[PDB]
């Protein structure tokens, strides 16, 4: 199975998903100078205080919370979208040392981590409908830098210990994901991909601009769960970033001047 290593990552990703060399994969590098401000974009509207947050999962390559989108109960809109979009888990990728384990660079800087809120347009009705649709997936992507702890990942952080390996699940009710986000919605937004297999290229990015702060203590936890299952020989997750792929024919527009 793929994976993130030398003989299962992302330079070996195109065999089982030849997708993987196409025209709108993510993610990218954002060329500051060369995103276009567009005037005509819209401030995100980001709705989450009837979050329900459900489980928490090590699924082997990050960790996630998942929540209830039966309803329209923490939803994206407005920024580049049209119509709403449901949120269904968030998750992360980081490296083994900061200054690695962002998936998208920032002329060519990568943070520590970053984080995706995964959205999908209800008007497909359901996710696996979505992933196929090229407007089907929202993701807001946030930067994480080390410095200052974020008192909002905190209930996050506290429980990996109990999801170290792959499989193991445990629940997580009552989580409010408000607390992760940084003061500003100013982004950039592309057309691209899931950054993990399939690979789909389904996705509008919303990539904020500004990162949040989270401690050494905190990503230090990150860094301590596993890749492999339960007694297996122990591998740790960490480096689960796809690298910045080609921008090929693609605008990055900004949101802010
Ligand atoms: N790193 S990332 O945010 O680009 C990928 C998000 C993958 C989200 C999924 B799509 B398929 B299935 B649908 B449902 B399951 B599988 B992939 B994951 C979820 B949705
Ligand atoms: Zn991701």
């Amino acid at each position: 199975h793929w994976g993130y290593g030398k003989h299962n990552g992302p330079e070996h990703w195109h065999k089982d998903f030849p997708i993987a060399k196409g025209e709108r994969q993510s993610p990218v590098d954002i060329d500051t100078h060369t995103a276009k401000y567009d005037p005509s974009l819209k401030p995100l509207s980001v709705s989450y205080d009837q979050a329900t947050s459900l489980r928490i999962l090590n699924n082997g390559h990050s960790f996630q919370v998942t929540f209830d989108d039966s309803q329209d109960k923490a939803v994206l809109k407005g920024g580049p979208l049209d119509g709403t979009y449901r949120l269904l888990q968030f998750h992360f990728h980081w490296g083994s040392l900061d200054g690695q384990g962002s998936e998208h660079t920032v002329d060519k800087k990568k943070y520590a981590a970053e984080l995706h809120l995964v959205h999908w347009n209800t008007k497909y009705g359901d996710v696996g409908k979505a992933v196929q649709q090229p407007d089907g997936l929202a993701v807001l992507g946030i930067f994480l830098k080390v410095g200052s702890a974020k008192p909002g990942l905190q209930k996050v952080v506290d429980v990996l210990d109990s999801i170290k390996t792959e499989g193991k699940s445990a629940d997580f009710t009552n989580f409010d994901p408000r607390g992760l986000l940084p003061e500003s919605l100013d982004y950039w937004t592309y057309p691209g991909s899931l950054t993990t297999p399939p690979l789909a290229e389904c996705v509008t990015w919303i990539v904020l601009k500004e990162p949040i702060s989270v401690s050494s203590e905190q990503v230090l936890k990150f860094r301590k769960l596993n890749f492999n299952g339960e007694g297996e020989p122990e591998e740790l997750m960490v480096d689960n970033w796809r690298p910045a792929q080609p921008l090929k024919n693609r605008q990055i527009k900004a949101s802010f001047k």
